[PDB]
């Protein structure tokens, strides 16, 4: 038992190291998004570098996981990452489609983590992922929101003209 | 009586404490409207930004005749602000139509309490309608007429590509 | 039900619309007690801009409550703001005590929301109501506490010179 | 007749130059009010300063009304200059009720005077009157109401304490 350690649980020990893996996986997922974008068959550079500064901050996330387990005086175990589900991202509004589904999935496992610490009594856990995690994401989920209504409402995937114009004036 | 009250007939008071209240409710149409374009579903965020710049200055504009009112030695009576008509405003040129016909609704008003102050013979008060409202109500009909021009010539509400450019290049 | 929605109960939804009332009847009835400074007859000039203040941040409290509603996927429905309960303040301390009533009456709103955010375990909710608005409340009541307790002191109402003298030192 | 005389009446010619000769008088009733308070039996050196800047005021308005008159190619004809009521003016509370009296004075003069240029369809008079003189009337009055009010509420003329914190606080 480390001597650091105090009111921490080791369920919610395993369970910050299984949001470290899902954290990596984002940004795994967001830097593949990325580099979709910059194929010269795709060619939508905002799109890439949106996708890119998504991967950074998801790298973030979990670096900040991987402190706080420390700070508790939890041990850190990693996993293989998980390819991301697609090579091929199919079109701008795909992707971001996509991404929603991906941070309402992180979302879901940061308020399954929530339950945890609520339940062990981990009020230090609760305020770290209410201050730090929980309002990231529901910005994240209202901006990818707004971005799919753009694009379906220009008249993506179809008119070629919404990404590219998207591409410029939303995301450039 | 007031201790500073001249020139001031009991009608004319009475209209500026109703005007007031027309000024409360035109700021509360363009809160509704504001946050109508910051929905995930619609998200135009300078639909939304202009609407709260309106909604802020009709604010300002119930302020000025409440100052007015003690100024003249009257006294302010408030009543219930009234929702807006709509909780959902359809479209941004549905919502300009709508900002259109409410600045008209607010003019015609005031064009009223001008009549009525010219009936009793207080220049003051007429001078106070034309310096602070009339030529703001003149300019805020062409810039909404010239909006909703604009956004049918583009081809809204059909074209989702029109209030998207709109709203970038017009409102942005 | 939006693409944005998780996590986000009916009821919270309907309480928020309800909380989004409360903060605009604040801000009617703080521009009612600003605008009763103003007359003739009170002229008390800093009691008259303390309260204005606090009608402009009670419709920015109004505004942040909209956003979330937006953020979270819920539906904002706007109703009849009510006037205030009084038209004559009366005095400086008698409006102070009436703010005070009002500052525990939307704390107490405020408490009732947070309650039902945790019953239906919804800790961005309770982040949110916690981080914004349950400690301005606290600081409001405690400032308003102390102006009330410093205007009875000083012989207010029984002395015009205590709310002139008060005006002066602690509202400049 | 002048070669810039157009569409200007005789009677409002006349009218302008008894203007002149009141706003000269307010001028002599405010310089002789403003010593007063410099006596050292009064010793009121702010309400001394606040009449001493109004008395240059009133020859400021005497001065573009005597501008007009040439600009319309009117006469000037001035008359003596009455000497003002009282030669003691008892308090500083009984020297606002006096100038608040003096302003509503002027005022009814000058919308007598609008009256005449309206009967005589004179829109360059009327709105010379409406942008110079009605609301700084309106001010005046307005701000002497206030001055009398905190003087009362303050308990004067029975505090000697209520002259001199409203000497320091306010017109200081
Ligand atoms: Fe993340
Ligand atoms: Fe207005
Ligand atoms: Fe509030
Ligand atoms: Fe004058
Ligand atoms: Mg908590
Ligand atoms: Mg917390």
């Amino acid at each position: 038992t480390s001597q650091v350690r105090q009111n921490y649980h080791q369920d919610s020990e395993k369970a910050i190291n299984r949001q470290i893996r899902l954290e990596l996986y984002a940004s795994y997922v967001y830097l593949s998004m990325s580099y979709y974008f910059d194929r010269d068959d795709v060619a939508l550079k905002n799109f890439a570098k949106y996708f890119l500064h998504q991967s950074h901050e998801e790298r973030e996330h979990a670096e900040k996981l991987m402190k706080l387990q420390n700070q508790r005086g939890g041990r850190i175990f990693l996993q293989d990452i998980q390819k991301p589900d697609k090579d091929d991202w199919e079109s701008g509004l795909r992707a971001m489609e996509k991404a929603l589904k991906l941070e309402k999935k992180v979302n879901q496992s940061l308020l399954e983590l929530h339950k945890l610490a609520t339940k062990k009594n981990d009020p230090h856990l609760c305020d770290f992922i209410e201050t730090h995690y929980l309002n990231e994401q529901v910005k994240a989920i209202k901006e990818l929101g707004d971005h799919v209504t753009n694009l379906r409402k220009m008249g993506a995937p179809r008119s070629g003209l919404a990404e590219y114009l998207f591409d410029k004036h939303t995301l450039g």
